[PDB]
């Protein structure tokens, strides 16, 4: 009624989330009742789009839900850890059919045309 | 001690282990006070070298201690998971100097001469 508690609330046209004492969360994560994780920056505003928390990138949809799995941002694929959420970079992510792998460049972007180089001991270098 | 209670035992040549309850260990793992993981087959014999436990491969030093990381067996390189100790297969383990990767074949052997096929979308197939 007069004391928002553990809930979302759109104040002044901005989404915030109040703890059990009526304070807005700030620089904190909150797993909502819908199953999604949400993040609120220093001003307490619900994160939308890309945000870098504790030196790891995460992608939230327009509704504020942190996404996981493959997503396409500006027509270029990315991969967010299926469990933790963070953007995977410089890694090979197994395809769904388990047939192959996809390589995400050092900057998280997918390599549609990866170039490999092999050294006599087998060390594979990608580019 | 009038009866062995939880400890090793070098019965002439071979080592064995009895639980606190007195009984001997067989077909059971045991993380000791040395941090090292140990295993004893159905005849309580302390594993040494290579062993296929529950359909997975592991390697212990000449002292029953389970080791992890790269290990060689007859001109062939294998990688042992640093957490489970199990043999990794059809996986890319990153080099220690971060410059590149080593691909292990499904059969668990290192691919020193890997061959790659990059599909239109960027899918990568390894041989
Ligand atoms: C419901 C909030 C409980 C706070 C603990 C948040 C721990 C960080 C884990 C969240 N996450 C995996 C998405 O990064
Ligand atoms: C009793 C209310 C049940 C809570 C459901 C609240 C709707 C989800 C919040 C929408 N959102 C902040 C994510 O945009
Ligand atoms: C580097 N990122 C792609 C994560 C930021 C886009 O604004
Ligand atoms: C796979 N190798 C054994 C060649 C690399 C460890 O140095
Ligand atoms: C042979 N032992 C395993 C008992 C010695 C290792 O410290
Ligand atoms: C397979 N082990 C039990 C040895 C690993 C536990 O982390
Ligand atoms: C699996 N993906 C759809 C992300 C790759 C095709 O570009």
């Amino acid at each position: 009624g007069s004391y928002p508690k553990d809930k979302f609330e759109k104040i002044n046209g901005t989404w915030y989330y109040f703890d059990s004492s009526g304070y807005m969360l700030a620089d904190r994560w909150r797993k909502h009742t819908d199953g999604n994780w949400y993040w609120f920056d220093n001003s307490g505003e619900m994160a939308t789009g890309w945000k870098k928390i504790a030196d790891k990138w995460y992608y939230f949809n327009e509704e504020g839900a942190m996404k996981t799995g493959w997503v396409k941002y500006k027509d270029t694929w990315y991969y967010l850890d299926a469990k933790e959420g963070a953007m995977v970079s410089n890694a090979f992510i197994q395809s769904a059919d388990g047939t192959g792998w996809y390589y995400l460049k050092p900057d998280g972007t997918l390599a549609d045309r990866p170039e490999f180089t092999v050294e006599p001991d087998g060390l594979i270098t990608v580019k």
